[PDB]
Formats: C-alpha cells, sequence, structure tokens
C-alpha cells in the first residue's frame, strides 16, 4: 500500500467509504488517504466531469477506493459515460473483476441455498460499450442507427490471461462466454483467444457457454461456475446476474484492474449512490469493506486481504434481520479483525 | 380454412409434431396440411438447405408448423443459417413471441414459487445477430475484429407498435428493455419510438430497464412484468432466462411473426432436437403443442386455442411425476380438449 486515492463520491458514498477506509486503516496502518471531489459535487462547483489534471493526480497513488456516483440533480448517461467510463479508459482498466460468493447468512433468490463460489473476469476497455457508431435521419421513419463493437487480440489476449492465472489459483475451471455462433468474429477472436493461452495451462479445465445458456445455469447450476471470462456487453450483464444470485448488488464488490500496474486500479462497491437515504447512516458498508479487501489483495497484501475477507463473513453470519446502522455494522466488522 | 406447413425436421422433430398435429385436427377440422422435409434429412438427401422455390412454396401456406433442426451430422451453422434465419428474414419474421408463465405443476429454480406470467416481444429481423462485421490480421497479436449492429426506424416502430398492443390486452404494462446509457444511437432510437407509438396507448403504463437490471428483476421480482419489448440480441438473452424461472426451455413456445400476415408465421417449441433421444419415444411433446396454440391465437382462431390452453394445464398440473412415453403425453392432452 503506501497512497491511495480515494473518490467517496456522491448519496451514500461517503458513509460506506469512511466506514471502508476504518477497516483498511486497521489493517494497514499509516497509509498516505488524498481525498478527490468527483461526481455530481465536483460537476456542480466547477462543470468538471474528469478533467485530465485530476487522472495526472490519480496516477501518483498506489490504488483508488471509490464510493458511489450519482445524483439525480444530474443528467442520465453524463457522469456515467464522461466520469466513470473515462476513468476505466484513461487508466487501462481492462479488467473488471467481479466476485460472486454466497455467504452464510445471507439470501439467495434461488431455491436450496446453492453453493456459489466463482469470479467474473469481464473485458472493460473495449467492445461494444466504447460509444462507435452513429444515425442518420434521426426522427424520422427512416431513421438508421449503428452500434459497433471492436475487439482486438491486444485486449482480448490481456482479460484471458488474467483470468486463466485466477482459475490457476482457484479450482482450475474456467468458461468463457460468449455468443460465437452469431457474433463470429468476435467470437472466434474469443475463442481462439482462449485455447492459444490455455496451452500454458493444461492443468485449468476450459469450457464454452453462450451468453443465453450462461444465464440458464447461473440460475439452474451456479456451483458449476470457478473463472468465467468473458467481454464487455456481455460481463455487464452476466456480473449484475452474478451479483443477484449471490443475495443482491448490495452485498457485491468490483475491481478495475490494470494488470500491467503501469496505472492504479480502483475498488468500489457494485451498488450506486442511493441518493433517498443519503447521509442518514442506514446504507450497509459491507460491499464497500469487501472492495477494500479486493484492493489489498491486488496489492499483495493477502494477509490483511483474508482478515477483512474473514471480518465480513464473521459480520454476515451473526447479523440476521436485526436493524444494523452504517456505523453498528463498521464496528462489528473491526471488531472481528 | 387453413393450409399448414409442416416441417417435422431433424432428431426428435417428428415425434413430438406427431402430437402436435395429432392435438391440432383434433381441434380445427379442415387444416390441409403439407409435408416438408427440411433439415438434415433434405440435406443429406439433395444437398439442399432452403431452397428459393420452397420459400416461395412456403408462402403459399397460412402457417408453418417446425418441429427442430439440426444434426451433429450437419456441418456447424449450415442449417441454422441457412434454413432457419433464412427463414426468419425471407419470411420477415420481425416479431419474436417468447411467452413466460409459471403453471401450476411447474417447479420454478426460484425461490417460494412466484407469479410469474409475462411475455416477451423481441425483434426478430435486424441487430448483430445479423453477420454484420469482419477482422483484420487474423491469427496474429494485431487482429482486430468488428461487429456491427444495424437499427432502423422501420425495424423498431412495427416490434413496438405490436408489443404496445399485446400489453392493452393484457395488463396493460410495458417495460421496454435496452442499454440506453451507453448503446446510445440504437438506445435513442428504442427510447423515441417507444414514446412515439405509446401516445396511442394511454391504457398502457411504460417502463423503461437496462438490460442488466431486467436481469436481476427477473430472477428477484419477475411479477412487475406483463409485456417486455427489447432488440435482438438482448431479447436473446432475456428469452432463455424467462423460460428457465418458469420452469425450462423444455416448456417454452415460441412465435416467429410477420404481423403484416403477408408472409406466414412459423410456430415452434423452443428446445432443439435432441439426437441422443431421436425415436426413443421419450421426448416431451407439450411445448410443441403450445406452439400449436400460440399457432392457432395468431391465425384467429382463438377458441380452439383457448381450449388446448387448458388441455397443456391440466396435463402439467396432474402429471405427478411418471415417466410417460411422447405419445402417452401426446394422448393425455386431448381429454381436456
Ligand atoms: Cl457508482
Ligand atoms: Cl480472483
Ligand atoms: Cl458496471
Ligand atoms: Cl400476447
Amino acid at each position: 500500500m503506501s497512497k491511495l486515492a480515494i473518490i467517496a463520491g456522491d448519496g451514500i458514498g461517503p458513509e460506506v467509504t469512511a466506514e471502508a477506509v476504518k477497516v483498511l486503516d486497521a489493517v494497514v496502518p499509516g497509509v498516505q488517504k488524498t481525498s478527490y471531489d468527483l461526481g455530481a459535487r465536483r460537476f456542480h462547483a466547477t462543470g468538471e466531469v474528469l478533467p485530465d489534471s485530476v487522472v495526472a493526480e490519480l496516477r501518483n497513488h498506489d490504488a483508488i477506493l471509490l464510493g458511489a456516483i450519482g445524483d439525480p440533480s444530474v443528467p442520465s448517461g453524463v457522469l456515467e459515460r464522461g466520469l466513470l467510463l473515462r476513468l476505466r479508459f484513461e487508466l487501462d482498466h481492462h479488467i473488471n473483476l467481479r466476485p460472486a460468493r454466497l455467504y452464510p447468512g445471507v439470501a439467495s433468490p434461488l431455491s436450496g441455498n446453492p453453493g456459489i463460489d466463482f469470479v467474473v473476469v469481464r473485458e472493460g476497455t473495449e467492445g461494444p460499450y466504447t460509444g462507435n457508431g452513429g444515425a442518420i435521419r434521426v426522427g424520422t421513419p427512416n431513421e438508421v442507427a449503428t452500434e459497433v463493437s471492436v475487439n482486438t487480440a491486444f485486449g482480448v489476449r490481456r482479460v484471458v490471461a488474467d483470468a486463466f492465472e485466477r482459475a490457476r489459483r482457484r479450482r482450475k475451471h474456467l468458461t468463457l462466454v460468449h455468443k460465437t455462433n452469431v457474433l463470429t468474429f468476435a467470437g472466434g477472436l474469443w475463442l481462439r483467444t482462449v485455447d492459444e493461452v490455455g496451452e500454458c495451462y493444461p492443468d485449468v479445465e476450459v469450457a464454452y457457454q453462450h451468453v443465453d445458456a450462461a444465464t440458464i445455469h447461473m440460475i439452474t447450476d451456479p456451483g458449476r461456475f470457478d473463472v468465467i471470462v468473458t467481454d464487455n456487453l456481455f460481463g455487464d450483464i452476466i456480473t449484475d446476474l452474478a451479483a443477484a444470485v449471490c443475495g443482491g448488488i448490495g452485498l457485491a464488490a468490483s475491481g478495475n484492474i490494470d494488470a500491467t500496474r503501469a496505472n492504479p486500479s480502483m475498488f468500489e462497491p457494485v451498488h450506486g449512490s442511493a441518493p433517498d437515504i443519503a447521509g442518514q447512516g442506514i446504507a450497509d458498508p459491507t460491499a464497500a469493506i469487501m472492495s477494500v479487501a479486493l484492493l489489498l489483495s491486488h496489492l499483495g497484501e493477502h494477509d490483511a486481504a483474508a482478515r477483512v475477507d474473514r471480518a465480513v463473513e464473521a459480520h454476515l453470519a451473526t447479523r440476521g434481520s436485526e436493524r444494523l446502522a452504517t456505523s453498528d455494522v463498521g464496528e462489528r466488522i473491526a471488531a472481528a479483525l
């Protein structure tokens, strides 16, 4: 560790990030924390979404911890395209890491408390989610709109390697999810890349599923997954579905990772800013604290990451249906370190 | 009255289609049936997949009933592209109808057998599941592969207008599912079309969800859905998920509809040809027979469909668990007709 940039952000972001920082501070004292004003607040106060100068500041830190971004006062798509996706592009966050574990003390919407323990590695910087396309004759019966997905061996190989590495360190099973029968170009790039990278991992079993069939299995047989690798668009959907089967996006954490370490990687809870309860001390910081565990693991603070994991798991196992304030949750987790 | 084209097809196609035909003319008298050897048989027999002479022949019937196509026997893609997709595009099947109901006697993989009854209207003839794209420098670190989704006012309004009608005639709720914040061109088109079409349907409440959200809600709160309208790519994913939560693709029916009636529409059970049980009279013919009810309800023949429905429901609500042969299940469905 050493230097952490903190982007507490909007609505519930501050109050959950404060509890995350507390847990970090307990397992790794004397980290330099630097706080950046980004999102709705910054957007109103200055007109700025993501200045290049702020991006450069961000580079001076070992990692970034983010809370949540967004407010109904700021238009729909703007911070999301201009701050969230832009940071992902500018910091080369090509690996979106989305763990999906079902924990004692958490209800699944699936029948019969199945064992669920997998990880999704989503490609973060290419494919359909870059804004490539256009329209003509807008607002007429003659309108035509095109969306273009660009995929590269550069991009794909990166993310696939990382997923194989994760698979080797876990249960040695990798599932590629795509739609190769219909996206024959992107799909074939993905298939061949997994096969070629797979040559270096004769220990990892590799399977393939179409995204519609994988969606079905996540509901009927989620125990079959160890590591899933996929693209930006399909990953967007299946990481949220994973979260849902593991008891909701409110209990999910995310890494946005440049595996070359050339740039600092960013960690956050998956949930959003929930402005209707902002400042009230209701928001659960468990997700934010679980993102701290990801961050620590990424920085090689593995013993300290295990400690946070164990302390989250302990909290979830005894919380029950008790009404717990944001700071009561943070205290319970802290006391279990 | 009616001319039906029948393409039993491959593997278990013949067997479940035999039942559906049996059900059919036992509720509508003068159905003039024509058999079509299309699929693996025809291919192996002749080399033919779907000659133009044959499409022109199909156009002279009032509907098409299909069982299944595909065999490992036939090289990947030959029939799916050259028969199945080609028929969809040639016959202008712009509406893909995928009803989603959890019936009595059917166990859902979701918690607490919840209320689920909705319909998915999926755009059928545009988007990226068209084959539009390419690659350069294949098989090198410099490989780049593109997929292109073409979306039109023409294609979109038709599908959307058909959805609003389905909504009116049901619980007057329509959900548009897309990803408008990042597929900004396609997204904008779909949004604006739903708004504009919806001004002849003030009876219909209109809701928007991003596809990632919809997938979460399909598993945590599927009861909030009546009609879903979406594009080809997102519909392909959400249709399979709806089936799963309503007890499986094995119990799902699909309409492929030219809502201008210039071409005959096609109806089929969702499941494939299952080469592994071809000819053992094991295959369950229920969905094939559910596909007849959509074929009927589309041809204006409400009461024969209104019936046939009930005979299927009876079948499912009373089957218990005993292994039934194809022809048995077929015979059972008669009774309540
Ligand atoms: Cl956020
Ligand atoms: Cl991992
Ligand atoms: Cl996201
Ligand atoms: Cl309907």
